[PDB]
């Protein structure tokens, strides 16, 4: 996944707790 403030794809996996609207917003 990605730690808060990490860039990722907002479609499947990104932040270990939610989504990716630019970067983990949590």
């Amino acid at each position: 996944c990605k730690q808060a403030d990490e860039p990722c794809d907002v479609f499947s996996l990104d932040c270990c707790t939610g989504i990716c609207l630019g970067v983990c917003m949590w």
